[PDB]
């Protein structure tokens, strides 16, 4: 017996990863949504340009958050308490969204699911991994039904929870999002302790005795220096919201810049690729959640429900794939060659969206149509880019390794500030600029391209 032939503690790991899923992008699919509301009723006192780049540099740090929880688990408390107190953390998030509070909540919500995401996303992916012995064959089938259903709670929950919004408002909405996690953890927790093994519960490389003061050492003086840039940012007054999102745009952006000069030249285009194209595919909820709010005819539906068009089109898209990249004996293209196609469908997925203002105005209201389309677009690129990313990194270590990881928060970092460029005036000019550069930029990286495989 199995599920779908992997061992049966698979089953535990999918659906815990489901359900917080589930939780993350039901928040996600309303939360800008929410804040607009907030500063429609003056409760929240910052423009729309903002809160968009609230939800980008939110981003940002979840996935920043997520290259630092593996440390943490694998080093000071364990795997499995990871995932089981970082999924407790998320659903406190979720929960603080569903008191009955308006914008000083919003904070707190935001620091505990960065911090629980950051015990839980890596962590669980890392338990799936101990489920299969070293030269188990079965390995990457696991890890592709375990991505399906990631998949499968980010592509129910914008609708679920969009639905429950629109009926009983933003509360009910979100405390669905805390329920959501809460039967991930339910199920993780009896599921685990049947499946998974007793030797998780704990760090598998514990601190040695003269690890922990440098460790100590080195964390304090980044907060302190942290800290400190924070202080001076008051005493020169720059203490505004927009200030602080900068502040953590130059941080996640300064973090590869350093890895970068420390340290591979190959990797750079490579790598500045992966950046940009992130930055478009973040942008569905952000930007393209605007165009569906503002510029779609959506009047008979949730307009958060377009939020599930990503992960419908990765679920589509994916078993065909997979079967490509085998059926492709004879001249499939190098990774390199992926990377550059990839940004260009990115880049179409944008300029795909500059047609329908350009042809009929920005005034009006657009068919659903050219979201889908455009969704459909980006996502193809993402076939190309997500599956070839961390194996062409790693060819091409423990540190680099993350650095591919990075990409998608550093992407979103500069969305952080890309995104309070948009609006009804510049949607065209916006769309089309950074559609036709990432175009280019993928038809750079077609002429380095041989250079690079040979590397
Ligand atoms: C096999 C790989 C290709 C699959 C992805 C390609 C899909 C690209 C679609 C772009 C065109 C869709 C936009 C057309 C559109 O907006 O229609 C509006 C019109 O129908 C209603 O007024
Ligand atoms: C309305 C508050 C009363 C609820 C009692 C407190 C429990 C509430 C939330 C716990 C969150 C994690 C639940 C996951 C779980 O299965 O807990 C396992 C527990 O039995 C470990 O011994
Ligand atoms: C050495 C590797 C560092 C990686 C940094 C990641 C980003 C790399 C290059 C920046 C991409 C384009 C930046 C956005 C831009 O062009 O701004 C256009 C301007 O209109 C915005 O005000
Ligand atoms: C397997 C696919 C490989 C072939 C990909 C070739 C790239 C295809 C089309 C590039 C279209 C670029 C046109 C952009 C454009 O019209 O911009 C106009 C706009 O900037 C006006 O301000
Ligand atoms: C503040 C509300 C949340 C309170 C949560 C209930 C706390 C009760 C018991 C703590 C459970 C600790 C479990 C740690 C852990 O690793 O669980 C993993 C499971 O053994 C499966 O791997
Ligand atoms: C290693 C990751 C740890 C970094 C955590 C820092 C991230 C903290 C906040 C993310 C940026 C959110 C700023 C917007 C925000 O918090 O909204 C607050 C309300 O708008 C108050 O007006
Ligand atoms: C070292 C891991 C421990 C993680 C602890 C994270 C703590 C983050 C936030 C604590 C406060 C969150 C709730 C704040 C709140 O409920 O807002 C209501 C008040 O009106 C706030 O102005
Ligand atoms: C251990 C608890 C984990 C389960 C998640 C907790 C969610 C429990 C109950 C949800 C209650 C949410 C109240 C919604 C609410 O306040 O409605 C007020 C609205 O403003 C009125 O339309
Ligand atoms: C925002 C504050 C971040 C919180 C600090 C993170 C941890 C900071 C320093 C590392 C101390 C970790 C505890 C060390 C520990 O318990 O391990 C014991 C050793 O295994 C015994 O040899
Ligand atoms: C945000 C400010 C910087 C944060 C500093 C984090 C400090 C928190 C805990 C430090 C504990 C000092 C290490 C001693 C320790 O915990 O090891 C005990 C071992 O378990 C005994 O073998
Ligand atoms: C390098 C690790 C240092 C720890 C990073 C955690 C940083 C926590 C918050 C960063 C600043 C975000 C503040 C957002 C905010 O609410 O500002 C609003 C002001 O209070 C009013 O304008
Ligand atoms: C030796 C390092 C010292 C500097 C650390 C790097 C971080 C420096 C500055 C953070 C960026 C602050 C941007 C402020 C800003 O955007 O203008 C102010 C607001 O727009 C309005 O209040
Ligand atoms: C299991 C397959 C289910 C696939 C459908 C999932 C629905 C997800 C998002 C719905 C987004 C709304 C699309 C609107 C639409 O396509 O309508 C086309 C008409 O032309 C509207 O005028
Ligand atoms: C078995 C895998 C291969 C199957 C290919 C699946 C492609 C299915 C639908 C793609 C639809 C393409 C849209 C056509 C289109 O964009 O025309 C635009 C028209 O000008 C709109 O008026
Ligand atoms: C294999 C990947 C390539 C798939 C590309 C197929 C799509 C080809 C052309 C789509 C062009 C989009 C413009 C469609 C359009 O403007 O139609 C006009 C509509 O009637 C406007 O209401
Ligand atoms: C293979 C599928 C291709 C789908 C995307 C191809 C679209 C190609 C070019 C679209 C760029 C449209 C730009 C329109 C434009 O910028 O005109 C500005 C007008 O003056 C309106 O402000
Ligand atoms: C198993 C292989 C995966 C095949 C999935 C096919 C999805 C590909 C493209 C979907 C594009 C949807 C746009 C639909 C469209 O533009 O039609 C135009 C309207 O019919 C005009 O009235
Ligand atoms: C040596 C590589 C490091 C270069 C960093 C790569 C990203 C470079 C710039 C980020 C884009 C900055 C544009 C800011 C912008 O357009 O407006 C910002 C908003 O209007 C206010 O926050
Ligand atoms: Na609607």
């Amino acid at each position: 017996k199995t599920f779908f032939g992997q061992p049966l503690g698979l089953s535990t790991l999918f659906m815990t990863e489901m359900w917080e899923r589930f939780s993350y992008y039901g928040m996600r699919a309303i939360l800008l949504y929410y804040m607009w509301f907030l500063i429609s009723t003056g409760d929240l006192h910052i423009t729309r340009a903002t809160a968009a780049s609230i939800m980008a540099i939110y981003a940002s740090m979840v996935y920043l958050s997520g290259t630092i929880g593996g440390f943490v688990a694998d080093r000071i408390i364990g795997a499995r308490p990871a995932v089981f107190w970082g999924g407790v953390l998320i659903m406190l998030g979720h929960i603080v969204l569903a008191l009955p509070f308006g914008a000083s909540a919003l904070f707190g919500s935001i620091i505990l699911i960065i911090i629980g995401t950051g015990f839980l996303k890596p962590n669980v992916s890392t338990l799936v991994g101990t489920l299969y012995d070293e030269h188990d064959r079965r390995r990457d089938a696991g890890f592709s039904i375990f991505v399906f259903g990631i998949n499968l709670g980010a592509f129910i929950a914008p609708l679920i929870v969009g639905a429950a919004q629109e009926a009983a408002g933003y509360h009910v909405a979100f405390s669905l999002a805390a329920i959501g996690m809460f039967i991930g953890l339910l199920v993780y927790y009896f599921g685990g302790k049947k499946t998974l093994d007793p030797h998780y519960l704990r760090p598998t490389d514990p601190l040695a005795p003269e690890e922990v003061k440098p460790l100590l050492v080195k964390v304090s003086l980044a907060v302190a220096g942290f800290i400190a840039i924070i202080v001076v940012m008051n005493l020169v007054g720059w203490n505004s919201l927009p200030a602080y999102i900068n502040l953590l745009t130059i941080v996640a952006i300064a973090i590869p810049v350093f890895y970068f000069a420390w340290m591979v030249v190959s990797y750079i285009p490579l790598f500045i690729a992966a950046v940009l194209f992130w930055a478009i595919e973040e942008q569905g909820s952000v930007v393209l959640a605007t165009f569906a709010a503002e510029r779609v005819d959506s009047s008979w539906f949730p307009v958060s429900w377009f939020q599930s068009l990503n992960p419908l089109f990765i679920m589509l898209y994916t078993p065909f794939f997979a079967w490509l990249w085998t059926a492709w004996k004879k001249n499939q293209p190098s990774s390199p060659t992926k990377f550059a196609v990839g940004l260009m469908f990115a880049g179409l997925s944008f300029l795909l969206m500059a047609i329908p203002g350009a042809l009929y105005g920005t005034s009006g209201k657009v068919s659903p149509l050219w979201l889908v389309g455009s969704w459909a677009l980006v996502i193809l690129g993402e076939m190309l880019i997500s599956p070839v990313g961390l194996s062409v990194t790693t060819k091409l270590n423990s540190q680099m390794m993350s650095m591919w990881f990075l990409s998608s928060s550093v992407g979103s970092a500069l969305n952080a500030q890309l995104v309070t460029l948009y609006n009804a005036k510049s949607e065209v000019a916006y769309f089309s600029y950074f559609g036709l550069g990432s175009v280019v930029l993928g038809i750079v990286l077609v002429f380095l391209s041989k250079r690079i495989q040979g590397l």
